[PDB]
């Protein structure tokens, strides 16, 4: 029974069970290599370049004849109004409980014949032929997020999908040395290196999992997951270390809806600071605490696996239009994941989303530094902004390299994007854990949800040799269908403000961002799926 | 801060023939894993196509 739908089961107190129901023909083909392959990657072409080493794809990834099936994308599950219903009257989510099938497993071959008339290929089903089928329930082998390269399945109903075939990682110490521009002289050593003994690790999908055969007439279930994770909001804040509880005290009061009013004398004004001046002033008033921070830009660390971003969490952009500077992302999906079907060339559609956390962002600009016992016009050497160059660099200013990280150092969790956006995600095996994750909004607090592979039984020929070098494999490929439950828990959010609030709206066939000819079929058939606004009303922090 | 152990303990007298025992102190602490990590932000889910 194929389903693909959104049920939404209303409890009492503003609860609400929301189910997503996902139904999606699969499409696979015989996995080129009958065995594993330990290949590597070396792109000399740009890591030689003296200004190039940003680019640098160095690394020894494992091949398995394996493909994954990862539905870990919002964009598979929901349906486009349907996320647009959700942040418009929730006010937080949780996932609640995982639950996948498998069925109509259809295995056919291929018979290129007809040499005696031009070259027609010919189809016809095989039932004796398998599939076969594993849950790393107990997740042996390593994590592999499908958006964590946009190879999830489609966002599209009534359009078939592929599964990304697996693939994973190796030890192998790779190293690079830093250059710049032109600069002088040779670029060290760009070397890759060979596996080292203590971290050399290859798994092997037949010595991890119990595999299922599947015929044509044979279909598979899973278990019930149940997640163990923390509910995100679906609201921003806006409030910065300015408004942070009682605002000062009004002495002057508007004549007219022109002019304003006005304070106390900075000097015979109460309240407490952390200066030695007599004096108080919003920008020095005591806070709570700290409303986010500064980070490190363009903080590119080094291991023993090579130079690398050093991940920033995502927060607002602020007046300063610094992207680069709060860590928003910049996304490349493909028909598929979203972009328009009208596109020509294998030019992937981007986007980069800004967080809405406002009032936890960031203006380099006019963050600055004073020194010592703060003095009212600071002096030149007595203040340090962002135009004083450092370690004699002049687009290299504090802020760079400036951490304001801290114990008073509170944040938001990033929201998630409609299309796209990843879901959950496995935890580090790491004694001490992260805060969270940016890949994705929810992280199993303990096991998660073990990965599902596939792969097409080898189908041999009468003609076999296990000593003989490369042999054939009757041709062959299959389909099959995929049901997936994923249930929710939710709250309605409370209309108390007054002002009507924010909403996610569309609108007129214009120029317009919210454009309903943008999720709206073509002549032809043609549609993208343009990521979509989470949290859109606002909240309060204090 | 003068602390004392007479002030503070009380010490008990063992001559040649005695013997002292302590009780069983249990321990309320976390495991530590047997085993070394390799992988970096390079190694780090979905490979590069």
């Amino acid at each position: 029974s194929y389903d693909n739908q959104t049920h939404y089961r209303f409890l009492g107190d503003g609860w609400v069970e929301i189910t997503a129901l996902a139904t999606r023909l699969v499409h696979l083909n015989m996995p080129k290599s009958e065995n594993y392959c330990r290949i590597r990657v070396h792109n000399t072409t740009d890591t030689s370049v003296k200004g190039n080493m940003a680019k640098d794809d160095a690394h020894e990834q494992i091949w398995t004849p394996w493909s994954l099936v990862d539905a870990n994308a919002w964009g598979v599950w929901l349906q486009p109004s349907d996320w647009q219903y959700i942040c418009n009257t929730m006010s937080q989510l949780n996932l609640v409980s995982l639950d996948q099938e498998i069925f109509n497993v259809v295995l056919k071959t291929v018979t290129e014949q007809d040499s005696g008339g031009q070259a027609i290929k010919i189809y016809n089903n095989d039932w004796t032929a398998c599939m076969m089928v594993a849950v790393d329930s107990n997740n042996i082998l390593p994590y592999t997020p499908a958006a964590n390269s946009m190879e999830t399945l489609g966002f599209y109903p009534w359009k078939p999908t592929i599964a990304s075939p697996y693939r994973y990682y190796f030890c192998v110490d790779r190293d690079l040395s830093v250059t710049y521009e032109n600069q002088e002289g040779t670029i060290e050593h760009n070397v890759m290196g060979t596996p080292k003994g203590m971290n050399s690790q290859f798994f092997t999908i037949e010595n991890t999992q119990q595999i299922t055969l599947l015929r044509t007439g044979d279909e598979f279930a899973t278990g019930t997951y149940y997640f163990d994770t923390n509910p995100v909001k679906l609201t921003h804040t806006w409030q910065t270390n300015r408004q942070l509880g009682q605002p000062p005290l009004l002495s002057t009061f508007p004549e007219a809806d022109t002019d304003a009013g006005t304070l106390t004398a900075q000097g015979s004004r109460h309240g407490a600071t952390q200066m030695e001046v007599n004096w108080v002033s919003e920008a020095i008033r005591t806070r709570p605490a700290q409303v986010g921070f500064c980070q490190p830009h363009n903080d590119f660390e080094a291991s023993r696996a090579g130079p690398f971003a050093a991940p920033k969490v995502p927060a607002d952009v602020t007046q300063g239009m610094d992207r680069e500077a709060n860590g928003s992302v910049r996304y490349s999906y493909g028909k598929q994941h979203g972009e328009n079907w009208a596109a020509h060339g294998p030019a992937p559609e981007r986007y980069t989303w800004d967080e809405t956390n406002f009032g936890s962002g960031r203006d380099t600009r006019d963050g600055f530094i004073q020194s010592a016992p703060l003095v009212v016009p600071p002096p030149l050497n007595g203040i340090l902004t962002n135009a004083n160059p450092i370690g004699t660099k002049n687009d290299i200013h504090f802020s760079n390299v400036f951490n304001s990280y801290g114990p008073l150092t509170t944040f938001s969790h990033p929201s998630p994007v409609y299309p796209q956006g990843q879901i959950w995600d496995k935890e580090l095996d790491l004694e001490h854990k992260p805060r969270l994750h940016i890949t994705a909004p929810f992280v199993c607090k303990n096991n998660a949800p073990g990965q599902m592979l596939v792969r097409l039984g080898p189908n041999l020929t009468d003609q076999y040799d296990p000593n003989g070098a490369t042999l054939s494999r009757i041709v062959t490929y299959g389909t099959f269908f995929w049901k997936g439950k994923l249930t929710m828990r939710a709250k309605l959010r409370a209309n108390t403000t007054w002002n009507p609030v924010y909403q996610v709206s569309v609108e007129d066939n214009g120029n317009s961002y919210m454009s309903v000819t943008k999720w709206l079929p073509t002549a032809t058939g043609n549609m993208q799926s343009v990521p979509l606004i989470t949290r859109p009303v606002a909240r309060n922090t204090y």
